């Protein structure tokens, strides 16, 4: 049908606000402690402390199989980022420390998706 259609040029281009959305979250990491998986050879507890990672690399594949169906889904893979390396690590960490500035940085660009999504619709 044509309505699949117009939904899926629609989905298609809330990915396409989503990759850049994306891009400028991740610019926010210049360190790349985000960029991918913790690595479970190297943490092997991992999973006892952490029930759902999460992940820049990750988020992409999700992103790019068009697998995110609106803006709240993708902001709870990136509070997930935020909120699980806050958990693991402590306060006097660089990681945790990444974190929090990741969080205060994100927040003026996802303010702003937040706008250009109903906006846009
Ligand atoms: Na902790």
């Amino acid at each position: 049908s044509m309505e699949q259609v117009a939904m899926e040029l629609r989905l298609t281009e809330l990915t396409r606000l989503l990759r850049s959305v994306l891009d400028q979250l991740q610019d926010k990491d210049p360190a790349r402690i985000f960029a991918q998986p913790v690595s479970l050879k190297e943490v092997p507890d991992y999973l006892d402390h952490i029930k759902h990672p999460m992940d820049f690399a990750t988020m992409r594949k999700r992103l790019e199989a068009q697998g995110y169906k609106n803006l709240h889904e993708f902001e709870e893979d990136f509070d997930l980022i935020i909120d699980n390396c806050m958990k693991y690590n402590a306060r006097d960490t660089v990681f945790y420390r990444a974190a929090v500035r990741l969080r205060d940085q994100g927040g003026v660009v996802l303010r702003q998706a937040r706008r250009e999504v109903d906006s846009i619709g």
